[PDB]
């Protein structure tokens, strides 16, 4: 992977793997989200990040996410090549996006694109709060200055509202817990794992007949290792859901998202 | 990757990335064993399979795991290249054996090591068989004709049988059940997927303080997407040692069985 020849933007090659597809011998798009925070992490540290900036490492401050919205066109199949570009962007004081565009490398193809909001939290007391100027003027010398977004059409899909699914659920998937595997480097769960909680909701004759083309997730609050969720799912219809993962005692929110899904 | 100037082994380079390392900040041993099935998967393409043979497929045979046997030196580091040379050797009858070394890529020193033994099974009825002639035939000019062992040594760990753990187990991890990513591309579970569930049953204090070492685990029966699974272990022992055991969560039918051998850090 390199920095591009301006420096503001970052890409990456990515053999997929005999592991990282499903049935249909392509992609899941799980592999693509874990991918997709690969060429993220890439990106930061060729930069200079160790992505905290200075001035957030001593105020105990770090970036999470609050909503991801991927959108597959084509998933590459096992042994393809895929090239993925991505870049940041301040959005003043609310916090920061990620982009990215996932392309065919033998064709140079748009096959998939994603975006993500982030907000800034203290990592101790888990409080959000806005961006400083100090944070806002240190990231931007790393970002385009004129707006360069994924998904630029206004009232686009990565922008809307979820509203939280009402009980009953048309279908649930109950129990689900972490393994040391969904951690990431600091013991929390990784963000992908979500995406695969919520799916697992989702009866399997969607799956085996349809292709999941957008998903957006909002991220409300965190699953901890030793917490256990609930994943439901009803049919607001392509094929659409909407989905809500909760803690499986006390039903605590964790994420509501919506997924739309185009019969094969 | 590549086959080798003789064409008798594949090589293969990875860098390891972001989401594949644990709170060491180097590759798990799950992400290992997932190199291993990538780099093993690489190999067989390269020498015109899609790994069943011709006559495989005409009689509705695969190959199957029976155990796998890893013993790492070094975990490779996030963002470090890690090389794997891998090759296969028929073991008569019995079945076949696929090994690997995996080596520093800027040191060439060598990290880990890794041996599994596979057995031909009818898909359909799950029987499994003798390794017949002609198959034995079609196999053979893809592999060393002179033994060549990851693990040599005399009566090495690779080799050891494994006994049944009994109950009460010391530690437990209760109701564990794959998802779709736990699945590979045919619907099964995948065989890392056991060994993240082994695992699972280690206390976070011996993960925390050691460093594992060797595992070893035989596969009796596979898990099916709908079943749900129970991970037993039991200290055996500067150096800990385990017994494991995974059942499914109803009738107690086993799954697998293991051991690790863990260092302190
Ligand atoms: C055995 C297990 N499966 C899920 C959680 N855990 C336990 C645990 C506790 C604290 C930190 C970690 C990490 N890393 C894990
Ligand atoms: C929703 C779910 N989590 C685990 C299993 N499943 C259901 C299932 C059933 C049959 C085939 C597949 C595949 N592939 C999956």
């Amino acid at each position: 992977g390199s920095l591009t020849e301006d420096g503001l933007s970052y890409k990456e090659k990515f053999v997929v793997r005999s592991y990282e597809v499903g049935s249909n011998k392509t992609a899941t798009v799980e592999t693509i989200a874990n991918l997709l925070q690969e060429v993220g992490c890439n990106h930061a540290q060729s930069v200079g990040f160790s992505a905290t900036t200075t001035t957030m490492r001593k105020l105990h401050l770090i970036w999470v996410t609050a909503r991801m919205h991927i959108e597959i066109y084509k998933y590459p199949a096992w042994g393809d090549v895929v090239e993925i570009e991505t870049w940041c962007q301040s959005e003043g004081r609310i916090g920061t996006r990620r982009d990215w565009i996932l392309k065919d490398s033998v064709t140079g193809e748009v096959t998939g694109r994603a975006t993500s909001k982030w907000v800034m939290m203290n990592q101790d007391t888990r409080r959000l709060q806005k961006v400083s100027d100090d944070v806002r003027d240190e990231y931007l010398v790393f970002c385009p200055q004129e707006p360069r977004l994924a998904f630029p059409e206004e009232n686009n899909r990565s922008l809307k509202k979820i509203p939280k699914l009402e009980d009953p659920a048309q279908y649930s998937m109950i129990g689900l817990k972490p393994r040391r595997a969904d951690l990431d480097m600091n013991q929390h769960v990784n963000n992908v794992t979500y995406i695969g909680w919520v799916l697992e909701s989702i009866p399997q004759e969607i799956v085996d007949t349809h292709e999941l083309q957008v998903i957006t997730l909002d991220y409300r609050r965190e699953c901890q290792q030793d917490d256990v969720v609930d994943s439901l799912t009803t049919t607001t219809s392509d094929s659409q859901f909407l989905h809500l993962l909760r803690l499986s005692g006390d039903g605590q929110e964790i994420n509501r998202g919506t997924t739309l899904w185009r019969k094969k």
